[PDB]
């Protein structure tokens, strides 16, 4: 019921995530061990089947090494049917272990368990407040060779135990035949093989239709969050309608992707697909930053406090960022013969920054690892007295319980080479984070100002990273103190809210009639109104009511980014969220082609037209620059992109270069689109 609630699928940042690599974490279940050249016994080889399942997992969460640590949601491998045959990559035999590989979306992959073990692992969680992401990667099956069906499985994709088809003899025109991809460009990257996967077309409506089937299947489990393999490689029109289609079904849950940035990287592609697919994202930024700075030392806390204003600035949808300081796909954190401070220091940051904390499965235990598969070694242990484990145990609540940290703004309140002072606040609430990276230093803390009230306020680490009390006066001075070596400590203030504040809405982009979440504080008990705009709902439109959550049906307002605002009951105003993405309606994904387009080294072109959709005839929203390479050649162009169904649309395209914009001639291209597949439409440049 409240916003905190393990029932609230479609916002995680009260959350703290833990991934896990299911094969990685625990074996509980021997009999469910594949065997022979596909199983590493001694774990030699960190290619093959370990053995870690789901009944692992379910047995970490009744023994409480999991619940005791506090975390409240699992971010676990894709559990569908993989393939299990042995391939051997660069002399050494590999497997399916990763979950990346699969062969059956509709199935199980039985090494992890069968349907009822996975049933089991989702009551077994949700019953101890915890909820659970799946990896989903609708971008391709499993390796195959152009040259040769019988290596490996020729990427064979099933439906629920029957043949749909395999990459060699793709009758069906499942997949893409246009080689492999050298990543040079995000177009290549889309429409060619990830390294040797069969990669799916999703143009074909039977894979739209065959994804959609097979997510509903495993969110009518009881999933609450999607994390999407592989995004970069697909287009985002397709993203876009597929998510869309979740959020007008019948459980809209939690989306994000990975979308890789190195060190020192920004990507404006990546920003737009946070902004604008409806689907969120792995913060590298952040992460990438907080490895500089704490892990490295190559960067400042002045460095680091730049990264967290830019990413406010980039991102929309700020507390949907999911923060990390290692993962499945980076060096593990902790340096092999370095100390654990570091660790200790950059996990409480990542508890108590901006939005969803997700923590990789051994980080509380300093485990070590450069490159894959070595950042992918068995669980090396489960001793709950670590103090990254306690550090994790005493922050995570916070989540749950103070909104500052869960939704609030950022403020530097002070910042040296080697110290940081961050203030979360929201409402009445606040949270002070100082943080000190210098081992052997402590720096005094002379005529720091906070937003906490009055008072003494004791670490909520109770001193365990050398943290410390503090008096703060009425007017908000922090008396001097001094930031011990290695010092890191988390003063806070949680008050009842009179006036209603929104901390997040979810999902972020809806058509009329889709279901949104509204969580936050002071919205009261009595129902009130909600605003889309300045469009009112109310009555019937408004789902459930309470003070820290309002569920709210899209109202038939105009297309478009809009700002959600509520009131109570009493008339009282909040603040707003701002751009909620409107759609026009249930969407399909439409490839765009035009012909005989033309251009001059430098100029590109893109789409544009009535529908918001399409940018609203905004040559700055244009959609592109398109694509001419793969599925057509230039002087054609293409795209695909997500618009409404059964709807007639205006477009024109545009060739924009050098700050000077050109609009095709004649009238507008007009096409009505299906009212349920997907499709394609093909027109001629208008001089
Ligand atoms: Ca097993
Ligand atoms: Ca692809």
């Amino acid at each position: 019921s409240p916003d905190t609630s393990v029932d609230n699928k479609v916002n995680f940042s009260t959350d703290v995530i833990y991934q896990i690599v299911t094969d990685r974490f625990a074996d509980g279940d021997r009999t469910n061990n594949p065997a022979g050249d596909a199983f590493s016994g001694d774990r030699s080889n960190l290619k093959l089947y370990f053995g870690g399942d789901w009944q692992g997992i379910i047995d970490k969460i009744n023994d409480g090494y999991l619940t005791g640590m506090g975390v409240t949601a699992l971010w676990i491998s894709q559990p569908v049917e993989n393939i299990t045959s042995v391939i051997k990559y660069s002399g050494v035999n590999n497997t399916s272990y990763h979950g990346y590989w699969a062969r059956d979306f509709k199935q199980t992959n039985d090494a992890f368990g069968d349907f009822a073990d996975f049933q089991n692992l989702i009551d077994t969680a949700h019953a101890h407040n915890i909820k659970v992401v799946i990896d989903f990667a609708p971008n391709h099956t499993s390796p195959a060779d152009r040259d040769n069906p019988g290596f490996a499985e020729n990427g064979a994709l099933y439906d629920n135990g029957s043949l749909l088809g395999a990459h060699s003899n793709d009758t069906a025109g499942l997949f893409h035949h246009n080689g492999g991809t050298d990543f040079s460009t995000i177009e290549d990257g889309i429409y060619k093989n990830l390294y040797d996967l069969a990669d799916i077309n999703h143009n074909n409506n039977a894979m739209d239709a065959y994804f959609k089937s097979a997510i509903d299947l495993w969110l009518g489990m009881g999933v609450d969050g999607i994390r999407f393999d592989a995004v970069k490689h697909m287009p985002f029109g397709w993203q876009k309608s597929f998510v869309s289609s979740i959020y007008g079904g019948d459980h809209p849950v939690f989306t994000f992707g990975e979308w890789y940035l190195g060190a020192d990287q920004t990507d404006g592609d990546n920003i737009k697909f946070a902004n604008e697919s409806g689907m969120n994202l792995l913060d590298f930024e952040y992460a990438q930053e907080v490895r500089e700075v704490f892990r490295d030392k190559t960067e400042t806390m002045k460095d680091l406090y730049e990264v967290l204003a830019s990413t406010e600035s980039q991102y929309d949808y700020i507390n949907n960022m999911v923060t990390f300081i290692d993962n499945h796909d980076m060096d593990r954190f902790q340096v092999a013969g370095s100390g654990t401070r570091a660790t200790e220091q950059a996990l409480a940051l990542t508890l108590t920054s901006r939005g969803v904390p997700a923590i990789y499965y051994g980080t509380e235990q300093y485990m070590t690892g450069d490159g894959d598969p070595n950042n992918r070694a068995m669980m090396t242990s489960f001793n709950t007295g670590t103090t990254a484990y306690k550090v994790i145990q005493a922050l995570a609540p916070l989540r749950k319980s103070n909104p500052a940290i869960a939704y609030g703004t950022t403020t530097e309140r002070w910042v040296n080479n080697d110290v940081l002072i961050i203030e979360r606040k929201f409402g009445s609430s606040a949270a002070l984070v100082a943080i000190n990276r210098n081992s052997s230093a402590a720096y005094p803390i002379s005529g720091l100002l906070s937003s906490l009230p009055a008072g003494t306020y004791s670490d909520v680490l109770n001193g365990l990273l050398n943290g410390n009390s503090i008096t703060v006066g009425s007017g908000g001075a922090t008396t001097n103190f001094t930031l011990a070596a290695g010092g890191t400590a988390v003063w806070q203030y949680t008050a009842p809210e009179t006036s209603p504040a929104i901390g997040n809405v979810g999902p972020t982009m809806g058509q009329p009639g889709n279901i949104v979440t509204i969580d936050g504080r002071g919205f009261g008990g009595t129902a009130g109104t909600v605003y889309f705009g300045t469009t009112v709902v109310t009555g019937s439109g408004i789902v459930s009511w309470e003070d820290t959550q309002i569920k709210a049906v899209i109202p038939k307002v105009a297309a478009g980014k809009t700002g959600v605002s509520v009131k109570t009951s009493s008339g009282t105003a909040s603040n707003t969220f701002k751009s909620f993405n409107v759609l026009t309606g249930d969407q399909v994904t439409m490839r765009f082609l035009v012909n005989q387009a033309n251009t001059n080294y430098g100029t590109n072109v893109y789409l544009v037209g009535n529908a918001a959709e399409l940018g609203s005839w905004d040559p700055n929203k244009a959609i592109g620059p398109m694509y001419n390479q793969v599925i057509a050649k230039y002087p054609s162009w293409y795209y695909d992109v997500s618009v409404p169904a059964g709807t007639k649309l205006d477009f024109k395209f545009i060739k924009k270069g050098g700050g000077t914009v050109t609009w095709e001639g004649g009238g507008n291209h007009t096409y009505t689109t299906p009212a349920s597949s997907v499709g394609t439409v093909t027109v001629d440049w208008q001089n």
